[PDB]
RNA sequence: AUUCUCUCAUAGGGAUAACGGUGUGGCCUUCUACCUGUUAGAAAUAAUGGGUCUUCAGUUGUAAUUCGUUGCAACUGACGGGGGGGUGG
RNA sequence: AUUCUCUCAUAGGGAUAACGGUGUGGCCUUCUACCUGUUAGAAAUAAUGGGUCUUCAGUUGUAAUUCGUUGCAACUGACGGGGGGGUGG
């Protein structure tokens, strides 16, 4: 297995994945344009197939060109690596505004450089996994971050008093001396081969100061620079998790957290660049009071973790509500708020196709398209597997029955109100349908009626319920673990 | 995927693996009997194909019977698990005398029982891996234990002082209350399903007190039982590794190790059964002295770990020497020490087939059969892969050049001495061959001459060298890591 | 507040403590303890001749841990006050109480934590000037009668005059 | 060994402690303490009715410091044994005794520091299997009579028979 | 029978001689520096049968250098134990 | 051309119209309780078209119990928010 062949495989697979994503993109755009034509009649916008902008900034950002000459690209890249002249091309960089008021600088390398980064840094991460910390993640959407969440959740439930602190390593990785990184190349038993050292130094030379974030090389370089910080914090006895440029350190002792602060200060000095907290707080039961500046629940990556339970962050709940509400609005109000309702099927005969589309969109967003019979079979034992898709799949650890119950009520209420507005708008256009099925049900009846309704022998009016899929998620976590339900 | 089909697959694969092992066993016995006939002439003992004794203790210890009726066995086992009546059959237990003066009680479950154990407890270990400690191994031959060794080695090299201590958990696992085990079922975020809880309780009910050691269920039950000990030792800041029924805890501070002792006893009292150290020492540089009872180098699973290097334990070196010396003795002395040399080829024409067989046996034992050209090709870059088999594969972390150099000298000296004795015996039998090639070389020439000798275009006389394969092993560790070189 | 702890403490935990901390409990005494407990089902009777002994026997490990930490404490009825001169010590005391709570099967809840300083000087953590401890307002400057107790005194004197 | 501490402890230090640790000493009691001290010149008389009180009054801050550390201790006559489950705690106790020796103007010397473990298990620091405390050989496995006391018993029995 | 097939199947029934593997060599194909006869051949190479080194450390010169280091010479420094009995420096 | 093929190949040459995907339905097959017409049929079922619940907690009875708990009834306790304006208890 020669290096050129390896680069060839990697570059081709990356290009093919990007090509497949673009093909599925335009196919989705077409299917959605057909449905939107059916929804908005003659007012429906026309299709507009876009291609990513960065594809044109360099021809090697474009998957199709890279697939055109991936053999020559691999040939030349391998020769440059063997002759130790390879240097990655500048990546695409867009500065996004972090909500905290900071700036996250994403870097999209070209397909060749991304392929090389994966080929070498995945190998390095696998070869040195046991030298790294437990809860170290390069993205804040990594499926394994939930393990860290689980840990803190468990601690919060068991500990009385869980002193937490948070730290922003954004500037640390924005400007960390590459000489410090190089000093760590031969420490903590890290197995880095000479060619791997050349590739690390090349990707760093392409940059000038700091580690690129949100890339294949971010996790390894971050672990390599912070290995002594991890060792010191583990010797202290505090538990910590680094997700992207965020670090949470928790302990059952105040002295331990203070000593952890001292450790971060020392590490900041040894690195030449400072690390700043977002700072130090105590997490306790809701009833019991606190000494120091304290909060009842920490907010960690879409979770509100409390000593009593794990729930969805209010921002994430707002996002869920936004999507459900817009599903209903798009399918049941927006079309009727256009200047002309030409080409738009007006509901009649006790059938509203728009309401079916909206309920099915909400079901896809929530359950992933599951029926309540499927979920009840899983919950009962009749069926031994239930795929876990939808929004709840991203919150596998929620154990807040009250929150899900409140969202159930909110879904039913918003369905009622949107249907009532749809009836009012329809009546303005001159189509009285209040007596018909989708506009006659009272709120306290919607679920029931929609449960009994059947079309094609399948109940596709049932109002999706967060709590049923929460039961299923809990059973699936106790039967398969986190890793097996966040991806099939 | 129904449970009966899963049990069928698991039982059938276990049975087939055992059958394949027995087929290879008798094939190896025949090939070796042919070679031994050639070696010992008419005195060659006759073949004796044995079948494992436990195959007859119960028909289900027998791979062939289980393969005969694995469908019925799986059917009934699945029915018994669904009806929650399954109870594993008694395993074969042999009491082996531990060198420390203790007793290790092995347990060989029947093929159905072992298959069920693997099916469920591999799932529980995978589903709960992140809840378990880092360096926890069920066997003392587990390939991953070297990671623990690496950690301690790194620590020993870096730390000014490394306090270490050792503990015997043999009695803990011999008699741990199954009620304590059950109390741990719902702690530390362990995801244990109801059927998994039934299988755990069934395998425990088959036993009465304690966890079976050296089994598919050992690692999980040990981790579940010792989760609070691991949490307390991690909160203190000491590092530890449990291999089988042994636990090593090391720290850079004396106070930390003392507090670790305290933790082990709090755990011992809470478990109802005591854990006794083998006990505590300080590891420092060879030149520097110590205040507390101390040793220069710890012995950890075939390694003598010192602050200056990692070497092979003198017991392991003795084993290597025993095997090499017996290779030479079997092929070059034992046949000539028989009553009659009938049917034994006497060396002549400057050719000793016995010496070639012996040198090749040593090469297989050490290198795995590699040529020095293969090793040098790997060391140079000409070849990008060198398989790592032999005895050195089991000591991937050795970095003691002096030990390997001394073993090189010992190999050459023993080759010379055994050849001299072979010449003397041959002359007693009346075959003067001192002037011939295999018996004329001086010790300080053997290597050189044998390096130049060639047969079939391949240098099959070269005296195998530990230091060459050590160079290759170091390069392969820096290029592929421990996991990729201890198994291909 | 140890009210729930004495309301429902497993009698098996109590029995586990019978042979610890050098307690000299004779067999007939063990029978009388077990009989008075059997009359109950869960928990120790509070405000009785057996309350003090059973509470001390059941909390002996909590007392030992709190004394090893270095905090000083007093248990009066189903109330426990723990004071120290260090914040870290009191935090570790909270941790100790909960290790004990988990080991006992029933939880102990604070009433919770404060800092007592001179009246003039400020505080960093949530603080009060004077604690109220059993009819006493204890301050860093003096010991006085609790305002509730002063109200009771005033009530009695005023009713004497009124009557 | 607090022998020299009580042989020569400044009576001014003793007097400084008269109004500390909530000690209730009446004026006449202070006169009697000062009179028995004035008869002496330096130190506390040992083996007397006044020895315990004066010793407790001089060493009250040492006791408080050792209790805050979390070590357990016992003073019998001019002997003090301090034991703990942690090496750091005993070292910090040594530091406390050192500070107290300075605050008193006279030094306290160990007999010094050891670890008591099971007979089978080994030790780090200079260690012994069993401590000898007042006619007892205390071990982790049992409490026995000191070999000197056993010799005394044997001497008496043997002389009974001889006589 | 360890093969094939039936029984509400951790056990029992049948029917056929097969099933399952091992060493050697062959092709396929993964990676493999240089010098050579002698077979083909118009110097493009292929199968063959003989041979050499191939690693690590330091010094110095040179080129790059984001000042962590990196490519190339070219010089020496290791690169096959220990013990017993005699014996020379 | 995003296909196919050549250049000591992160770039350039050519030659052909194809390549890469998407929704629906079909078969294959993975797992899926019960009650039913009406089609086949001799009660063995299959495709079809309609319907019901399926979870968790406690109490009690019962059986096992290595004293952690486990199978079965059968009774109730939850099992679809919040807010604004009026209005009754």
């Amino acid at each position: 297995m020669k290096l050129e062949q390896q680069i060839q495989r990697v570059i081709l697979e990356e290009a093919k994945a990007l090509i497949k994503d673009y093909h599925e993109y335009h196919n989705r755009v077409h299917l959605e344009s057909v449905r939107n034509k059916k929804r908005l009649g003659d007012s429906a916008p026309d299709k507009k197939i876009h291609r990513p902008n960065y594809w044109s900034f360099d021809k090697k950002f474009d998957p199709f060109y890279v697939k055109s000459n991936y053999k020559s690209i691999a040939r030349s890249i391998a020769n440059k690596i063997e002759n130790r002249t390879y240097l990655p091309n500048e990546p695409f960089t867009k500065d996004v505004p972090k909500p905290d008021g900071g700036i996250r600088k994403v870097s999209i390398y070209q397909i060749p450089d991304a392929a090389i980064s994966k080929l070498f840094f995945n190998r390095l991460l696998a070869k040195n996994r046991h030298r790294f910390s437990s809860f170290s993640y390069a993205y804040r959407n990594d499926r394994n971050v939930h393990f860290a969440i689980q840990d803190i959740s468990v601690d919060l439930k068991k500990n009385e008093r869980t002193f937490l602190a948070e730290f922003d390593f954004s500037d640390f990785f924005g400007s960390i001396s590459h000489s410090f990184l190089n000093e760590q190349f031969n420490e903590n038993g890290f197995y880095i081969s000479p060619e791997e050292k050349f590739i690390i130094r090349s990707f760093l030379r392409e940059r000038k100061v700091g580690i690129p974030q949100g890339t294949s090389i971010s996790l390894f370089l971050a672990n390599l620079t912070c290995w002594k910080l991890d060792q010191d914090l583990e010797r202290e006895g505090v538990k910590f998790s680094r997700y992207a440029d965020d670090t949470i350190i928790w302990s059952q002792e105040y002295s331990k957290i203070c000593n952890a602060f001292n450790i971060i200060t020392n590490f900041s000095k040894s690195a030449g660049i400072k690390i700043n907290p977002k700072g130090i707080s105590l997490l306790t039961k809701k009833g019991l009071p606190s000494e120091i500046t304290s909060k009842n629940n920490l907010d960690f990556l879409g979770y509100t973790l409390s000593v009593e339970n794990v729930s969805i962050k209010e921002k994430s709940v707002k996002k869920i509500k936004k999507q459900i509400s817009y599903i209903l609005y798009r399918n049941l109000i927006q079309p009727l708020k256009k200047t002309s309702l030409a080409g738009q099927t007006i509901p009649a005969n006790d059938r509203d196709k728009n309401f079916l589309i909206a309920i099915c969109e909400i079901r896809r967003y929530m359950y992933g398209g599951l029926s309540k019979s499927q979920i009840k079979d899983y919950l009962s034992g009749r069926s031994n597997r239930l795929y876990f898709k939808g929004i709840m799949s991203f919150y596998p650890l929620v154990n807040d029955v009250e929150q899900l119950k409140q969202l159930d009520g909110w879904i039913v209420s918003v369905i009622y109100r949107a249907l009532k507005l749809r009836c009012q708008l329809l009546s303005k256009w001159g189509y009285n349908r209040s007596h018909n099925f989708p506009f006659i049900l009272d709120r306290e009846d919607i679920v029931d009626k929609c449960s009994k309704k059947t079309i094609a022998g399948r109940k596709l009016f049932e109002i999706p319920s967060f709590l049923l899929i929460h039961k299923a998620l809990q059973k699936g976590l106790q039967e398969s673990g986190i890793e097996k339900i966040m991806n099939p």
